[PDB]
């Protein structure tokens, strides 16, 4: 008897009180500590050393009680360990072992799930210094590490970092790196008040597979001019995504420095999310030196029904080379994403646009490999003020990029600086279903709204077609002499150009090219010879040997003739038609033609 | 020792028998109170006044145990009320204090979350009375309320509303009002069986953020002639949105006063869901009225990836002005929808549309100010019986809405009904990529497939396509004298309209506006002089002076002539062109024709 | 006291145990066996006949415990029953009773829902065997049997099939049979390493509602030649769907025999997925056969933002007949999806193809009643060898599709294999926004880029655009002179056509009907007469009775003359039209025209 209280008040008390499932005689026999065992929580491993509870706060470090506990779940196999809801649990120092150089505060291990329910903080101790709160490698070096699997962190919890700025723009800091993570996922989460590189990296260097982070917020995660760059969600493994999330930034340094993803491998996809105040909303990428563990190309690229104010850019693809390894990206698709840029001046953040083809990371622009990309059905608007807006700003070279069924409502289509790169650039096309908006017409004096300030372009198709009038431009496309164009096509349909000086301009004449199919209104003098009934216009000018016909965009004000309702060339360059002197006499006309060539 | 026995029996004795985790000794010395404290149920305060567990059932009025069980959990700081599987929980009585206002049954509070695994249903003392089950106010004046923040609502459970019919119009229910709610969400919950106004509403006038229905069933929730009007979700604070959710009503009222989801605040989604059985899909309205947390525009409005069988409208768009607020929508995205009118006779609920630019409350036309909104790769079908449906019933004022790579197979591509409302509209955009389907043709009788009864179109594009014959339309654009055409592209491709007797019809001759650009097939009575040789034909009908050029889409049967290829006009409205006379004689022709101005 | 130290250690001693939560005086007193009696796990019924606990493992079949499991918390109303993390549990015998029809193994029960957090494993006992492992009719014949409701399988589990190969190839495995089955549901569970027919199946023959399959993973599912046919998801009830999952293959079978999901009833969907290693991507079917519970029309379905790999076809459409009943499918949209065809040699697995419109089981194509299609906003991609890859493989009797804003780059747009099937086709509509790939440019020798091999064709639209050279090809589009052509519009762009010596081919000059609307590229061969001034032009050949108009795609190098701009016919079949000559003589030029018939 006194063995037996002594033996309930005692910590194996639990495993002498028997229980049977709601009285059922057929179910086990057990003992309540065996029941109580199917579940585990911080509260199980938060003790001191002489196993008495330890209340968290901001005075006490739980770093190594959370680790004591995931240490011990991983050595049964697996399980879920809760952070209670109701308290804020501190975090205070680094981790020892394999996370130590990567700056890690808990080490994370293969099946054993946190169920974060309350709110994890960082304390001032990590102020002005690098961490990564939770990190899935086992080892200093990560082509040394072991592999992460099945760990899986969600509920309604918080993840805070505590507003701390960065000490040094070479710091780092991240919220989740699950390492080579194979079959990891965050749910649910809220990451919140820092100045951080990243929230949440996925993968390392292609080894990993089937992470994703769904149902996460992040919020104020940049605030410092020390910061270098941010990234919110890094996802270097394939078959793993981003989707259903929320991102929202505040402050200024963001605009110009924070991106919400990072897509850089194969089968990875960005949907269903949020984004207010990101300079970039996704980076599509292979880097070749990130090319280790899942191949050379990124390929099955998705960025599908995002919503986004940015000021900067919206997707940015790209893919660079090493000394050994050369990375490609193909087989890409941004669809139905409503994206505009926020109220800003112009030249105020990095260039708005909707797509950007990017330059490698030293600036260079003659490594790229990016083609069979397909941008269908979003939407793209910039405020009227900002020059700085294009629906793809092109400055490295392009192997193919397929626009069709979009709007874009800014201050460009195509553009790249003069006097920058000249890219390089093949399989553009633009098809005619883009809709062209108006907010920005009045704006563009000066400017074509296709700048094609490119070395050269090739099996290329721009279909421009408006929909209100901007006399305001100087042309709808532009292709300085420095370009050469060939093996493409380029049209302009005449609405709402009546009254444009300009619509399409080769400065080099390039639209005479062999295999240049090419159409677009023009003004032209033409005057007859002097014979009553069908009568020859000829051209004044001479500048269309190039033209392979003509059609009067014009009416006719006159009873007594009438010029040709269509035209052809001769070799001297001018154009030619017949029309019909009712009564005989000399005639001089100036009519708008649909000029064409080989369409 | 008697002592003992007593302690443990008590209420207190589970704190007397000590555990720790699976025997572990570097685990807390706990008593298995601690650990069975690390969860609450419903069953934890649902005791009479001794503390005696009291059953739930149809006599027992569950309230009051329910809001102990919140009111205690936030005292602690949050956490989650399990409302147990097995078991039904019926509520039979109002709130009091804040939610009284509401009339309210259950109060939530911040980081209070509610696993709904069993049912909760109401008891007949709600029947013909208002109510609203859960309510996040805390104040009977919105104005005048708190917050409420993080709360969850979740499970495998279901909320049945009693089947209770309304008592009058004037009556207001609902499921779940988070109020001013911030981080709130709904998520796997069946709410079933009642005559509602609606089941969720998130936020208030713009106060909120990141709320969200996701996974969530909602079934026959109007039953009488008696419910004013009913939309399931209500989305009234900004950042938040509608997942993945199932719609069903099987009730005529449904048809006619019901709709699924209302957005009415910025960055706010309805994607992925699955409705039946209602009048409206989606509202995406800003009302000036409701206004005052987050702006007086709806913008980043995102409709995606639906499925719909309706009987009204799918989509309908809104903005509204108060004595003091102007209200304001643009830069939406309607992408992805499959969407059907179901069987139903014509005119036997609202006028069927995939896109709806609805007056405002009043029924006033002239207030609205809508504008950047993208309609794309959607599908639309109603039978062929339903004269009632349009792609697009425009019937108040638009200041712009672009359709691309849609499929529409109804009544009517544009519509709005002859003297009523004379809409002002602005940037009105069809592409020709719009393919416009068969089911209705052969009912098309007296009837105009774009009936453009409008004060006036500007800026706006038409390019009608066919994809296959039908005869019985009177036109396929028609525009009365009544309607302003400027600054406009209006085409008609000539595929499947040869038998046609009217293509194009402008009744007030505007396709004669300066910077009207248009093309469409005609028939046209042409006369030759008699020369042989080169011969000029010319029109019999002299109203083609706003023509600048024609050409033949008929062949010619004669061996010994032929007419010209293409035309031009003359002052007196004349067509003429030169064709060719190998042997003299006038000649006389009757020849399909395109038309084309400034095209 | 003796009966108190007894009452404590026996299986009733937790019953005896006082509770009260945290203490607080106003919540209920109760007994530590209550609120464990809250949850339940198979570790309450995986015991001896003594009521000892029993390990899992390899030698021990946890099959009658977890049944006991679910029997009785079924006869309870339901609730949730762990499988705990940690363990692996294997199944090693058959089940008894309703299932044994369905060679099941366990049975679901109504309101019983099962997380599994640890591994189930099948033992070798079904090695070479059929079995379903879950099962939720309750009869052997289906027909017979009850229903499923509210039954949900979720975790962070496993599903191991043992890797077991089938035994003969009329056997059937699944992993989930949730029957008749309504609101029922499968999220987060990995299904590995098996050979079986199915993963999941949803409903019988249009009987169920509800049921989803939600972030689950599919890996490795076929291993052998006896496998004779693989759906991993068969979704046989409506307003049920598949969303966010993974499907991965390694097995060559897979690559012939494995599609990812199967749509089978009307409001069904698959969305956002990615898909490695199959044969297909997903049926989209009504069986007439199977029309049993939600009619005979298979309508509102929906395959939306996929991503996938795979080696025959990605969607895949039927209907089909039984002797009393018919079956329809329509109202179907396929967007958002970026797919290819894998690596592989041609011909060496079934025809490559975004879209198939595929016969019966008994290969009949004359028995489909499919129509209102819209397939948008896709990318496709195959690699240049693989001769067998087709945007469309149009292999059956088809009533409508319709294809807008597309990225097709494939060997074959349009494709049906000659003397094989002669489909009867109605409504197919190709917009002119369908971008065409050139990865496949010069590799089309003797091949028709749309290849028109069909009985008929009507009401159909083909709008040819290139977007790059490919000379190797024999035309752009054929039709063979057993195929009708009416009521149709065929138009191929002159854009990278100039070399082309065939870009439309009629083989039986189907061009020429009434109703058929044409344009392409052609060159002709002209000879003037001799007369100075305006002076007809007029072809050598005289197959050109079809045409109605004609223009100049080429330049004119004389200076001396200048042939016609526009052509149309005569009765002889010759083009006419009207040049000019500064200086007389008989001219003869070659000159390509845009030959157009009624457009
Ligand atoms: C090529 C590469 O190192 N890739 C890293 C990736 O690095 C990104 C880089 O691609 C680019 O976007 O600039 C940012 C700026 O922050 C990153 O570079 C910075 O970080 C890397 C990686 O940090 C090292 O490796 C981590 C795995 C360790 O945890 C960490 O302690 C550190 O040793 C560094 O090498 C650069 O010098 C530094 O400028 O980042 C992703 C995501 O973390 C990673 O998966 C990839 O390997
Ligand atoms: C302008 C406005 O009041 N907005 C309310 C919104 O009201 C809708 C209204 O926009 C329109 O759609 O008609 C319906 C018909 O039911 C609603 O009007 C009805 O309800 C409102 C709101 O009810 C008041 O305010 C609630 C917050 C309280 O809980 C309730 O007790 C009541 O005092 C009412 O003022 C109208 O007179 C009545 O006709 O409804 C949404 C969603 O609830 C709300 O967020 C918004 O403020
Ligand atoms: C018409 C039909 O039976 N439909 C079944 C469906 O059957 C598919 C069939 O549509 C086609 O796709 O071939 C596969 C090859 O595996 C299936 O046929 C095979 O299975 C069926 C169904 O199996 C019977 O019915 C099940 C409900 C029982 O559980 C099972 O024990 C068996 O009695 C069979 O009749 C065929 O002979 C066999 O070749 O399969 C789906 C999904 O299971 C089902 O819902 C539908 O009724
Ligand atoms: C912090 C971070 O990840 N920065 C990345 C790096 C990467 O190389 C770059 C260009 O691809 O995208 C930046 O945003
Ligand atoms: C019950 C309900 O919410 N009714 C709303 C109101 C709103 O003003 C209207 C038009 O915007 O949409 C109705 O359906
Ligand atoms: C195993 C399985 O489900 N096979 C199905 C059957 C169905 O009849 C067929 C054609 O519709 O699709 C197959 O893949
Ligand atoms: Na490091
Ligand atoms: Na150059
Ligand atoms: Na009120
Ligand atoms: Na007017
Ligand atoms: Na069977
Ligand atoms: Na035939």
């Amino acid at each position: 008897p006194d063995q037996f209280r002594a033996i309930i008040e005692s910590p194996e008390g639990a495993g002498h009180v028997g229980y049977q499932y709601r009285r059922n005689t057929g179910s086990t026999m057990r003992m309540v500590s065996d029941v109580l065992d199917e579940r585990v929580s911080l509260w199980d491993f938060h003790c001191d050393p002489s196993g008495n509870v330890i209340q968290p706060g901001p005075n006490v470090d739980s770093r190594q009680y959370l680790q004591a506990a995931i240490d011990y779940v991983s050595s049964n196999g697996g399980g879920t360990i809760t952070i209670p809801a109701g308290y804020t649990w501190y975090l205070g120092s680094y981790g020892v072992g394999g996370i130590a150089g990567h700056s890690g505060i808990i080490q994370l291990r293969s099946n054993v799930n946190l169920n974060i329910e309350g709110r994890i903080h960082l304390s001032p101790f990590f102020d002005l210094k690098p961490f990564q709160v939770f990190v899935g490698f086992d080892n200093g070096d990560p082509a040394s590490s072991g592999n992460l699997e099945n760990c899986h962190i969600y509920g309604h919890g918080v993840v805070d970092f505590g507003g701390y700025e960065f000490g040094a723009s070479s710091q780092l800091r991240n919220g989740v790196a699950f390492g080579r993570s194979y079959n990891c996922s965050v749910t649910g989460i809220t990451f919140q008040n820092g100045d951080v590189t990243w929230a949440i990296t996925l993968g390392w260097n292609g080894y990993g597979s089937n992470c994703y982070v769904r149902k996460c917020r992040f919020i104020n995660l940049v605030n410092s001019s020390v910061n270098a760059a941010h990234s919110t969600v890094y996802v270097n493994c394939p078959y793993s995504g981003v989707e259903s999330c929320y991102f929202s930034m505040s402050s200024s340094f963001a605009r110009n420095i924070a991106c919400s993803v990072a897509l850089h491998q194969h089968d990875t996809f960005y949907r269903g999310s949020t984004v207010n105040g990101y300079c970039r909303g996704a980076y599509v990428v292979m880097h070749a030196a990130e090319a280790a563990g899942a191949g050379s190309y990124a390929y099955n690229m998705q960025v599908e029904n995002n919503i986004a104010v940015i000021y900067g850019q919206f997707v940015i693809l790209g893919s660079d080379v090493t000394a050994t390894v050369s990375g490609h990206l193909n087989d890409v698709i941004v669809s139905g994403n409503i994206v505009s840029i926020g109220e800003r001046a112009a030249f105020s953040a990095p260039f708005g646009a909707f797509i950007d083809i990017g330059p490698d990371n030293s600036g260079a622009s003659n490594v790229q490999d990016i083609q069979r990309v397909l941008v269908t059905g979003n939407s793209f608007y910039a405020p009227a003020n900002i020059t700085d807006s294009a629906a793809i700003t092109l400055r490295a070279n392009l192997n193919g990029c397929t626009f069709i069924a979009n709007n874009f409502d800014c201050r460009y289509m195509v553009y790249n600086a003069p006097g920058t790169t000249s890219p390089v650039v093949q399989n553009l096309v633009w098809d005619k279903s883009n809709v062209i908006g108006g907010t920005h017409a009045n704006q563009r004096a000066g400017q074509n709204l296709f700048d094609m300030q490119f070395a050269s372009v090739v099996n290329s198709t721009i279909e421009v077609q408006l929909s209100c009038e901007d006399l305001s431009m100087f042309s709808c496309i532009l292709f300085p002499a420095s370009c050469q164009l060939s093996y493409s096509k380029i049209t302009v349909d005449s609405a709402w150009t009546k009254s444009m000086s300009n619509t399409a301009v080769f400065e080099g004449n390039q639209q005479a090219g062999a295999n240049v199919y090419v159409s677009y209104p023009a003004t032209v003098n033409l005057t007859s010879y002097n014979t009553q009934g069908a009568v020859p216009f000829f051209s004044t000018d001479t500048n269309y040997a190039w033209v392979t016909s003509a059609y009067s965009l014009s009416i006719n004000e006159n009873l007594d003739f009438s010029p040709p309702a269509t035209y052809t060339n001769k070799a001297n360059g001018q154009l030619v038609g017949v029309g019909y002197n009712e009564i005989g006499g000399v005639r001089s006309v100036s009519v708008r033609l649909m000029l064409q060539r080989q369409v």
